[PDB]
């Protein structure tokens, strides 16, 4: 099955998921001075004060932080969207060394890791029929430097020894994920698809301009998670990321002069 090793990494992935060569693939490089400030863009409206997360799960492709999504708590709305988009879950993807990590770029940089907060359109009623939809997922990315610690990231590292391995999950309430956020909501927007298999095209991508910063021992910890399960040998969970795909027929649009 698809992971991100020589054998079986994102080169592979179209062979089970032909949509990987598709018109709307994710990540891509944006290119900065090609992406065209749009004064119709919204400010993007993000309401996180009643999110409800429930549990974090070792998938072993990355960690998952789940949040209760059965009723509109935790909502992204305005920006480029049209409508209501309810958060699932989130996720990071990240390096072995802190110059890679990030799936999307910025003018080629890279940066230690990505931030990814998945809502779906609530026009679908739940994320399964959502994601048969060209609009149904807003994914909210945010790139991560290595530098000052980030205070609101710190309870997501602390449980991390609770799930090392594949199939692995520990009760996480109580997590306010508005600990994540830089302090400018200023972003780039693009039409585009999941970073992993199944790589469905449903994904308006919001990706904040702003990065946050994390310590070096906060990412050293993302590092010791694991790939394989509980009594296989050990293959650390590093480099999953898929790296950036053919823009094609696509605008990048910018909030922000
Ligand atoms: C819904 C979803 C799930 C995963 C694992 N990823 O990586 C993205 S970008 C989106
Ligand atoms: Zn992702």
């Amino acid at each position: 099955h698809w992971g991100y090793g020589k054998h079986n990494g994102p080169e592979h992935w179209h062979k089970d998921f032909p949509i990987a060569k598709g018109e709307r693939q994710s990540p891509v490089d944006i290119d900065t001075h090609t992406a065209k400030y749009d004064p119709s863009l919204k400010p993007l409206s993000v309401s996180y004060d009643q999110a409800t997360s429930l549990r974090i799960l070792n998938n072993g492709h990355a960690f998952n932080v789940e949040f209760d999504d059965s009723q509109d708590k935790a909502v992204l709305k305005g920006g480029p969207l049209d409508g209501t988009y309810r958060l699932i879950q989130f996720h990071f993807h990240w390096g072995s060394l802190d110059g890679q990590g990030s799936e999307h770029t910025v003018d080629k940089k890279k940066y230690a890791a990505e931030l990814h907060l998945v809502h779906w359109n609530t026009k679908y009623g739940d994320f399964g029929k959502a994601v048969q939809q060209p609009d149904g997922l807003a994914v909210l990315g945010i790139f991560l430097k290595v530098g000052s610690a980030k205070p609101g990231l710190q309870k997501v590292v602390d449980v991390l020894d609770s799930i090392k391995t594949k199939g692995k999950s520990a009760d996480f309430t109580n997590f306010d994920p508005r600990g994540l956020l830089p302090e400018s909501l200023d972003y780039w927007t693009y039409p585009g698809s999941l970073t992993t298999p199944p790589l469905l095209e449903c994904v308006t991508w919001i990706v904040l301009k702003e990065p946050i910063s994390v310590s070096s021992e906060q990412v050293l910890k993302f590092r010791k998670l694991n790939f394989n399960g509980e009594g296989e040998p050990e293959e650390l969970m590093v480099d999953n990321w898929r790296p950036a795909q053919p823009l094609k027929n696509r605008q990048i649009k910018a909030s922000f002069k």
